[PDB]
């Protein structure tokens, strides 16, 4: 809340961001002043790929619903915190390499989490706490080694699932518990070593699930029973059993 006319500039810091603020509001120059009624005119910014360092001013902007950052520079996110209309976010390919705990407590409404291509190492255990509306999550490329069980047992309404190309070793049994309404899941290329019985006994939502490129050498019986909607398995690029191509031979196979 401003609440006199105050220029772009000085609310918005960062020369990139001023300039999408400006180009957003229709505006002449980044000098120019903004009112409170313009900030909150604002329901999307799309600014992707624009050498943006800070989004400090954000905060100003309440009705903010899809937020495209993607491939940006943005180290610290903090002034996202209380952004309540958060529908869709994209942070995808900036320079995040930790998230605070308590970060999305506010973000009750966001669907859409993309936090692909990152730095991050781990995650808190409840960080994910609040989002029971998220439908997708995507946590791709970063460095990630290690999953809290916990970390996903309130995204009930989880549709989309990616935590390929990361590090990740292992998995823990009751990690999937919750997404009952999961369709699609992308494991690939990581590190896993094998797969504990139980891991997908929830998910008969699921149509589609990626284990390619891992450090599997077998399967437990059964793995795959509860998977009732599946459409596509992916297990090439480990090495198991051989198997015929095709979804419906390669499931009768290991049946």
């Amino acid at each position: 809340t401003i609440t006199v006319s105050t220029p772009i500039k000085q609310i918005f810091p960062d020369d990139a961001f001023a300039e999408t603020i400006k180009a957003n509001l229709k505006k002449k120059s980044v000098t120019d002043a903004v009112t409170q009624n313009e900030l909150n005119s604002i329901d999307q910014i799309n600014a992707n790929n624009s050498d943006i360092k800070s989004v400090q001013g954000i905060q100003y902007l309440p009705n903010v619903r899809q937020l495209n950052l993607g491939g940006n520079k943005l180290h610290d996110i903090s002034a996202l915190k209380e952004l309540t209309n958060l529908g869709w976010l994209n942070l995808s390919s900036n320079k995040i390499e930790k998230l605070p705990q308590g970060l999305f407590e506010s973000l009750t409404t966001l669907t859409q989490l993309n936090l692909s291509n990152n730095q991050i190492t781990s995650l808190p255990q409840g960080l994910f706490e609040s989002l029971a509306s998220l439908t997708q999550l995507n946590l791709s490329n970063n460095q990630i080694t290690s999953l809290p069980q916990g970390l996903f047992e309130s995204l009930t309404n989880l549709t989309q699932l990616n935590l390929s190309n990361n590090q990740i070793t292992s998995l823990p049994q009751g990690l999937f518990e919750s997404l009952t309404n999961l369709t699609q899941l992308n494991l690939s290329n990581n590190q896993i070593t094998s797969l504990p019985q139980g891991l997908f006994e929830s998910l008969t939502s699921l149509t589609q699930l990626n284990l390619s490129n891992n450090q599997i050498t077998s399967l437990p019986q059964g793995l795959f029973e509860s998977l009732t909607n599946l459409k596509q398995l992916n297990l090439s690029g480990n090495q198991i059993q051989s198997l015929p191509q095709g979804l419906h031979e390669s499931l009768t196979q290991l049946t």
